[PDB]
């Protein structure tokens, strides 16, 4: 386990979102509202589901070795289905405070899919070159989410109550922030030109995970959004 310089950061990152996912799951703690409960289930899953996933990386089950440049290269294999399942539940949360119709909610689930697919293909290409060919597919994907966060959702929220407007344009602006910084982490770091080295690369996506998992749901559980209107 410490035979790997990293271990540290992915120490670090299981004990954040376990802790998250405690404090969330207590918070949620005698909540009735109907739609409060659903961004209770949906926000606190998230974490729960990092949680499993940074620790299979600190036990190194999530870790598997890809020739590629002559050298075979540590891939954590074990990010790809952390964020399979939570970015499209970070995508909900965010549909599901503006009340978006069921044809946009699909394709954004879908995008994601296809976005988080391709990272995976990318990943465990042995052709050195071809590894770029699945990272700008997967980046137009990220794209069309991105487009739709902006040119979609804050249309509808304008038109619903002030406290979802403003929860979302928040949430939004941290979500095209933070999501837009993987890819140029992953270009640079071990699984791409090799620019940073692990250890500083899964320094980075655990600072980004836990700001986008665990910070963002701070943001949103606080907020009277949740709550339907009631006297
Ligand atoms: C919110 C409060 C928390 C604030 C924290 C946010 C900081 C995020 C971390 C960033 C990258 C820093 C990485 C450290 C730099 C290591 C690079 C290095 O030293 O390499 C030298 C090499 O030997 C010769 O080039
Ligand atoms: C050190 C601590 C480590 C961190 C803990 C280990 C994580 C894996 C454990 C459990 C799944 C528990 C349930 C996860 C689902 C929670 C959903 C929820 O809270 O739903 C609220 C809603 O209001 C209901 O109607
Ligand atoms: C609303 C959506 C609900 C979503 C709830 C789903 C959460 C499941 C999470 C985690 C366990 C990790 C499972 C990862 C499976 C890896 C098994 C595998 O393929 O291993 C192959 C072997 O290691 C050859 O290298
Ligand atoms: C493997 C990747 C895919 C699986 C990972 C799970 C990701 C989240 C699940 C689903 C989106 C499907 C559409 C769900 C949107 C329905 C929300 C809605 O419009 O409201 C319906 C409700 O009946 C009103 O009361
Ligand atoms: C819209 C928000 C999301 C946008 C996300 C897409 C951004 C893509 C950016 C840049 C490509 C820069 C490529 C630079 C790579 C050159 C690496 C190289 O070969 O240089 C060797 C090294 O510099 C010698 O030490
Ligand atoms: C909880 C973790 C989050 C929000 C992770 C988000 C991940 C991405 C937006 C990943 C994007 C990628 C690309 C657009 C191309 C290169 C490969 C990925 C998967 C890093």
């Amino acid at each position: 386990g410490t035979g790997r310089p990293e271990w540290i950061w992915l120490a670090l990152g299981t004990a954040l979102m376990g802790l998250g996912t405690l404090y969330f799951l207590v918070k949620g703690m005698g909540v009735s509202d109907p739609d409060a409960k659903k961004f209770y289930a949906i926000t606190t899953l998230v974490p729960a589901i990092a949680f499993t996933m940074y620790l299979s990386m600190l036990l190194g089950y999530g870790l598997t070795m890809v020739p590629f440049g002559g050298e075979q290269n540590p891939i954590y294999w074990a990010r790809y289905a952390d964020w399979l399942f939570t970015t499209p539940l970070l995508l909900l949360d965010l549909a599901l405070l503006v009340d978006a119709d069921q044809g946009t909610i699909l394709a954004l689930v879908g995008a994601d899919g296809i976005m988080i697919g391709t990272g995976l293909v990318g990943a465990l290409t042995k052709v050195y070159s071809y590894r770029f060919v699945w990272w700008a597919i997967s980046t137009a994907a990220m794209l069309y989410i991105l487009y739709v966060l902006f040119f979609g959702f804050t249309s509808k929220a304008e038109s619903m109550r002030p406290e979802v407007a403003s929860t979302f344009k928040v949430l939004r602006n941290v979500t095209v922030v933070l999501w837009s910084a993987y890819p140029v982490v992953w270009l640079i770091g071990s699984e791409g030109a090799g620019i940073v080295p692990l250890n500083i690369e899964t320094l980075l996506f655990m600072v980004l995970d836990v700001s986008a998992k665990v910070g963002f749901g701070l943001i949103l559980l606080r907020s009277r959004a949740i709550f339907g209107e009631a006297e």
